[PDB]
């Protein structure tokens, strides 16, 4: 029951390119460097250099939109700073009613495929159906901005672009809150907290929002914006937005520690602390919350106690819906 921004119609402009024997072009937002952007990405740039619009379809023989759902590890950032954005559809992902809002089911590159594809944002005020054709950036023949973990999935990548046409272009997409990108997935309301004044009840606020369904996300302040995609020593990522994915708690030598989950919407570089993947931590634990806990993988994604967690992060925000 969204309404058609900018009056596009997603069944009829696909009923008739397929009457027409032709696949969807974007008058709205065109595959040209003006979609991209107008300064670190206009036409004149070194960062669009060998960027070419390609369609799924004309990558791989096998697209497919969804592959073993949509989720998390579907999200790994490209060269684009818009981590704000992706730690977003990450959290998304994990509140499979607000997925199925944003991210219409029905959609493939097989039968009924004609190059368009389209999603539903809270803007302006209200639901909105923003189309998209598939046309997209890459270079060398791989995507230059988001990509899943799955090589020929490519429903997130179709986000991005959605999300990127209402706001103009790629480019002014770099550089964001998270907060914002929740709001425009959920029409709901945020909430931020000061890490450094966290309210002693704070982990048990976090418990309640992972299980009513609501979004979070953290990051850590830098002195200034010198530290642009500093890596600590601790290998966190300063400036940078990160999901955080669940909270449990464990017993670490007699007594229960809360831990926090989290990941970073790169796709990998995770935190080398406690409890990291490798982390000794995992075998002074019960089998039973190791083995339902511990993930060893290069995704991103980690665990931190919440004491580490509040020590190292400077900001949570919160996004809850209905
Ligand atoms: C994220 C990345 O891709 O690594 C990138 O650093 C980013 O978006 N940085 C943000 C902060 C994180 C989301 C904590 C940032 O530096 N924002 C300040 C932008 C100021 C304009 N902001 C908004 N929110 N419209
Ligand atoms: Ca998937
Ligand atoms: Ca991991």
């Amino acid at each position: 029951n969204a309404i058609k921004y900018l009056g596009q119609d997603y069944e009829n402009l696909r009923a008739r390119c397929l009457q027409n024997g032709v696949l969807f072009q974007d008058d709205a937002f065109p595959p040209v460097s003006h979609s991209l952007g107008f300064k670190e990405l206009g036409p004149n740039s070194s960062k669009t250099y060998g960027i070419k619009w390609k369609r799924p379809t004309e990558l791989l023989s096998n697209p497919q939109f969804i592959v073993d759902g949509a989720t998390r590890t579907d999200i790994c950032q490209g060269a684009l700073g818009d981590c704000w954005l992706l730690a977003a559809i990450a959290s998304l992902t994990l509140n499979e009613t607000i997925l199925h809002r944003v991210v219409p089911y029905g959609q493939s590159f097989q039968e009924g495929y004609a190059g368009i594809f389209h999603f539903q944002l809270w803007q302006f005020g209200e639901w909105v159906d923003v189309v998209v054709d598939d046309l997209l950036p890459t270079k060398d023949g791989k995507l230059v901005f988001v990509h899943s973990a799955q090589g020929n999935e490519f429903w997130s990548a179709l986000l991005e672009k959605a999300y990127a046409k209402v706001n103009g272009s790629y480019e002014a997409l770099s550089g964001g809150c998270t907060s914002e990108a929740f709001e425009d997935f959920t029409g709901g309301v945020t909430e931020w907290y000061d890490l450094q004044k966290a309210p002693s009840d704070l982990y048990q606020i976090i418990l309640k929002a992972l299980e009513r369904g609501s979004l979070l996300g953290c990051s850590i302040n830098i002195s200034d914006i010198r530290d642009l995609e500093a890596i600590t020593f601790k290998n966190l990522v300063r400036g940078h937005a990160y999901s955080v994915t669940d909270a449990k708690q464990v017993t670490y030598q007699g007594q229960r520690v809360n831990l926090i989950r989290m990941r970073n919407p790169w796709g990998e570089v995770e935190w080398k602390g406690p409890w990291s993947d490798n982390s000794y931590e995992w075998n002074k634990v019960d089998p039973y919350e190791r083995e339902q806990l511990r993930v060893k993988m290069e995704d991103g994604e980690f665990w931190m106690s919440f004491r580490d967690f509040i020590r190292e992060f400077t900001k949570l925000e919160i996004c809850n819906l209905t």
